């Protein structure tokens, strides 16, 4: 019935040409894009934010991903595209519990990892 996420933290989040990071996290499921809060002035931003999506009746398949975009507000309406990952939510449906926890490299838009990392939980819930 719902997809509960808890974005966590992030660690090694740096932001080109600045000094110190003010990250916050964009994450999309169910054409529903949430956000964290920023954190300002942080390397390690811990968000400890929980998120919840009603699924509209639709349930996850194998195919699912929550999309997450970790970005700095240095820059606002503009991006400031700090990295991005897309968690596979077939994880979840792989055993009982339902849930599964994510430690995953924020990738650039080459597809190639930024050295920063985002630890992340999602379960599906009735």
């Amino acid at each position: 019935f719902m997809l509960r996420v808890f974005i966590l933290y992030a660690e090694n989040v740096h932001t080109p040409d600045t000094d110190i990071s003010d990250a916050y996290c964009s994450a999309v499921f169910a054409g529903v894009k949430k956000r964290t809060k920023v954190i300002k002035n942080s390397v390690n931003p811990v968000w400890n934010e929980g998120f919840e999506w009603d699924l509209k009746g639709i349930p996850l398949d194998q195919g699912s991903e929550l999309h997450v975009v970790v970005k700095d507000h240095e820059t606002m309406g503009r991006n400031r595209f700090l990295g991005e990952a897309k968690v596979p939510l077939r994880e979840v449906l792989a055993t009982p519990s339902l849930s599964a926890s994510f430690n995953a490299p924020l990738l650039d838009t080459k597809k190639q990892p930024t050295g920063a990392s985002l630890v992340l939980q999602v379960s599906y819930t009735a």
